[PDB]
């Protein structure tokens, strides 16, 4: 599709929002850029006034999908870059569970070479204590999202991605003819007679762990290895024209529970053109929070990579 | 120490339970056997009842730590195995976050050759419409616990262990010369040129120094001294001289179905029941692995529980 | 395992080593006792030729590690008192960076009731003007190691030990209403107004993930898995079968005087002197703490060591 | 003195330098703010030609002392700020053990109210495999510098500053009548029978930890606390009007050892003027490297503290 050719390349990223949450007025600016090609976002997030009435991980939803990085069997699926670079007009609304709720209304469009989201917040019925004002949110965006990086050296720079679990694999110490398995102790065995494969029982799945690599610390000892909702939900909208799209956050709070939050938003064009109507599909997220070291006013440094399938 | 060799081999065990919440009366039957060389608890409960009025994973808890295996070290910390044969009584306070509590009290003692735990539990102040009454836990323990079991076939027979999940790992796949690396797309680069090593960066951690003796040298004067100490999940057993007895403390993250978590605050304490030289431990604490599974061919409400006990 | 019962208590230790470094001549010989019970090592050696050409610090560790203190999970690993009374042969390697080389060979063995450890060393092209012949070495063993002693008085009688210094403290000091934290000044703060705690943000570390395995699915394509092991300053022993004996490696970082550390590369392998049953030890390590002083009333170069030596 | 007051706020900060070390043409730039009222330095610096030929911890020292903290007391000996606003010229040689040397001549001076350090560096004989042009240093200013943020939250807001150690503490654990001190055993120890003071033998101090608290885990068991060159040396130069200074830095090297770097520097004012010539003292520096997450090109992120004595 025409107009998704100007996200061939690195695109400058300006965000602008202006909410207030129970009488709290507070205004966040961001900058930085995004790379479509890879899903790649690089934005540090300020608050202007000051005083953050919310904790980051709330909002970090709501402060860009058309950098959404879409593979070449779905790219005739892609509406966001397909509404550029007249833009499109995004509505969220936000439950948070035994909290109220979040209603937002932003602009995501081109100025210039730039690309601009305009966004307006507002809460209406959240307790003053409680996860959300209170800040007890963990400063991270969800509860299976592993908040670490992982560089691979390649051609001599190494490349930095977010880190999932691809798999399952469980390691076997063996010390003097006793197995210690996964933290548990399985009894008295030889490191020769270490089973080649292991089960695993799932409530619903029967996994086999096959070994991997053994290594003999002695005689009769050694060590062996065993291998073997959350995303956001996208459908068409024909009747005005856009998307709908839903989705549950849990935000990991302080005490070990996880604070709900339900995303339900839907994307409608600003300007008349040919959009792409998608099928139904889904975008995988992921995102890890840092700060800038030398930095001191409030502020949140994001690296977010997205996917479609 | 003389009544921990009753624990020496398998011993037979029955729970009985019978529980009021919020107005609904039901019984719990469980039979099985523990191993308390290995902490090893294998048993089947039963609502006699029938239907049963709160999700089975609140009453685990409540439904015979003696099989918890106490390391040789550790040995002269065990006040359950030491309270026995006449056994001890556990009385526990469950208070659940935004909605009602548990009272419980308890007799784990010794019945001939069987280990008996009879319980009285009554529930207050539960919404009706809550994750307890209304069935909404996902039927787990733990959060943290992987319901997961782990068989490792050994000398021609399978080992089964709880599955703790601790490891690490990552997997890559090069097709064609283009990388993924633990579901995420790394670009171009060729299998035979695939690095050695990778690294990973964990989010940055913050060592707390706690306040450990502060004196004043005047009005606004003086001096502090901040220091890392040697020492969630567990339970924290600690000793109740004054009681003759333990008390322990634990918090325990039942899953519920929509995403969060419901928690319950367990505050327990037990008491020897008869007059005899108890071992008054040290502080310490229990860490508990279970899995929880039902019996296809079963029809009444059940649960089928394995759990091991360990002690540091 | 009989022949580690001789190691039960103290035992008198005598060490003899005729050295010739760059054609310089000397012999040291040491007196003592080592407490294998405690790993316990206390001895005083004097060179007798007079000045020593090399300083003490690379000699300390050629100059018996039977008396290395072995748990009793690992009592079947000890290959040194194992190899007794018959004794082993030490051969040394000693590599230093941007230096020469010491090749010594020792025979550790009983003779009646004491240890001797006899000892041939060579030192080849080293630097007149360097850290090693020019004793610019710091009298310290390690870097990593402090020289103190730490006294303890228990039972009317003082216990000394090395000094490990592995804890981390922060001290606060307010004056009038400014706050001083290690050295550092934070401000305006009120003494009262202190905060019960504080922390501290180590550099961001970096764990590993090493390949495990690899498998080609093509040309260009295949899978590898990255995976973190379960496991510098330590002595690393390993089992060497072929030789029915034990290789080690370690590496020691000598205080060079002017700031710098002077590397030394030890690769050693020890083996039975006599026909026997000993030990073949799986891998493990060595963690040694030594302390180095001097008797303030003896005239002659001499070296007083304590040393401790743990098993991993 | 006159024109330090221009340093009662904070200055913004800008450094260029341009280096070509045996052959390697590189150009760093850097920028940020410093203030002087209690040391604080946070800078950014990046190559500009990309290639970075030498390690960053080589020439942190050589990328503004003006915004040492002097206190009070001696107020009357900072040479760098009375030199200000006309400037002062650096002159720097760098001896590195084993390898060749470092010379750098820069210039100090403002520039409208900026601060603007220009520098000019040049390695003379340096081996090309070696600690410097292998890259092979620890990513550390010094050996006996921790590298470490300390954090301590006062009137709602944290400060942070850099870690140093400023006394000895031992920590004891008593299990069932059995001591164990400092990562070594004492033997047998009862709870009860520990000693209020505790000796501790350095190689010229007879150090004496004294017992702070003391926690009770059990009948018999517990735990207890006891508790109890690098700088850089200016002295005034008066034939040349300005200062000569010495000092010695212990870079980290991957290997274990260290590499030294010889600094020996004057200072010249730039402009005739009234400067202050100081008695003998010395500048104590901590600095802390890190790297902003979101950046990609070659840079590195530093905070650094100085205060004079």
């Amino acid at each position: 599709s025409k107009g998704e050719e100007l996200f061939t390349g690195v695109v400058p990223i300006l965000v602008e929002l202006d909410g207030d949450v129970n009488g709290h007025k507070f205004s966040v600016r961001g900058e930085g850029e995004g790379d479509a090609t890879n899903g790649k976002l690089t934005l540090k997030f300020i608050c202007t006034t000051g005083k953050l009435p919310v904790p980051w991980p709330t909002l970090v939803t709501t402060l860009v999908q058309c950098f959404s990085r879409y593979p070449d069997h779905m790219k005739r699926h892609d509406f966001f870059k397909s509404a550029m670079p007249e833009g499109y007009v995004q509505e969220r609304t936000i439950s948070f569970k035994d909290d109220g709720t979040y209603k937002t209304r932003a602009e995501v469009k081109f100025e210039g070479d730039t690309l601009v989201n305009r966004i307006e917040l507002k809460g209406i019925d959240f307790k003053e204590d409680g996860n959300i004002l209170g800040h007890k949110l963990e400063y991270n965006v969800d509860t299976m999202e592993s908040n670490c990086l992982l560089n691979v050296p390649i051609g001599g720079t190494t490349v930095v991605r977010p880190l999932v679990e691809d798999s399952t694999s469980v390691t076997a110490v063996v010390t003097d003819g006793y197995l210690k398995m996964a933290g548990m102790h399985f009894g008295a065995c030889d490191f020769q007679r270490l089973p080649s494969e292991v089960t695993v029982a799932k409530p619903n799945v029967l996994i086999a762990l096959k070994m991997i690599k053994r290594q003999a610390y002695g005689t009769n000892s050694g060590v062996a290895i065993y291998h073997r909702s959350h995303n956001v939900y996208i459908t068409a909208d024909k009747q005005k024209n856009g998307i709908k799209a839903n989705f549950k956050i849990r935000h990991n709070v302080e005490d070990g529970s996880v604070q709900l939050a339900d995303h339900y938003q839907q994307n409608t064009p600003i300007g008349d053109g040919p959009v792409l109507l998608p099928d139904n599909h889904y975008l995988s997220t992921q995102s890890v929070l840092s700060k800038d070291p030398n930095e001191k006013r409030d502020h949140m440094v994001l690296l977010e990579f997205v996917t479609a399938a």
